[PDB]
């Protein structure tokens, strides 16, 4: 089973989102 994103890996996509630069 895959494992789930961490606190650091959701604020790098946190970081990516807000950039627009990956879908929300």
């Amino acid at each position: 089973k895959k494992p789930g994103a961490s606190l650091a890996a959701l604020q790098a996509l946190q970081a990516l989102q807000a950039a627009q630069a990956a879908k929300k």
